[PDB]
């Protein structure tokens, strides 16, 4: 299902934040890991443990939850943590 994570090995926040040990980019690693992302080890590429959606080319001080909702609104981890109202608002500008 979409209710199960694509990468269960990254389902723990502690595991995700660990992948950002070598993170030099201007996007907050705690916010990234909170939003479900872990680092792939190539540039600023990250992937969501649940939906598998990848993001790259981050702008400085960008909001990871906003980008998660912008590009991958069907993610069930995004839904659980942020709710449908938030996802809809992101797409209403
Ligand atoms: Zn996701």
């Amino acid at each position: 299902s979409t209710n199960l994570p694509r990468n269960p090995s990254m389902a723990d926040y502690e595991a995700r934040i660990f992948t950002f040990g070598t993170w030099i980019y201007s996007v907050n690693k705690e916010q990234l890991a909170r939003a479900g992302f872990y680092a792939l080890g190539e540039g600023d590429k990250v992937k969501c443990f649940h939906c598998g959606g990848g993001l790259t080319d981050w702008k400085p001080s960008e909001d990871p939850w906003e980008q998660h909702a912008k590009w991958y609104p069907g993610c069930k981890y995004l839904l659980e943590q942020k709710g449908q109202e938030y996802i809809n608002n992101i797409h209403l500008t």
